[PDB]
């Protein structure tokens, strides 16, 4: 088990443009295309991203490429963020994967804003953290996913993914 396998599980894989859980144009493996209501604006972003006229459709190899790029940006984002970086450095490997997962889904900004959880993470107060994270839109909107991630944080193992 690793970050790649983890996110593939949580995000699924789809070769056609689609609406995410928030109604956003997305494709491949959780790759957000646009927050805009327009399918054309979405098709346009996708062609720009892929470098070709796709027609709202990509191949497997193309989704994986976007995925690679996205995992990489998440990591680099974390390491560039003043609030995030130290958090990341204080963690074990499984738990660093839980942070990337969240960053992937909600962005640096979203994550950085979970201030109280951040302090707990650092103090390594596992159980409390799990309770705190549950008190969130994130958890209310995508419970099963958030539960997997929260267990990950709580236990430091990959059990939720097995
Ligand atoms: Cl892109
Ligand atoms: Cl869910």
């Amino acid at each position: 088990m690793n970050i790649f396998e983890m996110l593939r599980i949580d995000e699924g894989l789809r070769l056609k443009i689609y609406k995410d859980t928030e109604g956003y144009y997305t494709i491949g493996i959780g790759h957000l295309l646009t927050k805009s209501p327009s399918l054309n604006a979405a098709k346009s972003e996708l062609d720009k991203a892929i470098g070709r006229n796709t027609n709202g459709v990509i191949t497997k190899d193309e989704a994986e490429k976007l995925f690679n790029q996205d995992v990489d940006a998440a990591v680099r984002g974390i390491l560039r963020n003043a609030k995030l970086k130290p958090v990341y450095d204080s963690l074990d490997a499984v738990r660093r994967a839980a942070l990337i997962n969240m960053v992937f889904q909600m962005g640096e900004t979203g994550v950085a804003g979970f201030t109280n959880s951040l302090r707990m993470i650092q103090q390594k107060r596992w159980d409390e953290l799990a309770v705190n994270m549950a008190k969130s839109r994130w958890y209310n909107q995508t419970p099963n996913r958030a539960k997997r991630v929260i267990t990950t944080w709580r236990t430091g193992t990959w059990d939720a993914y097995k």
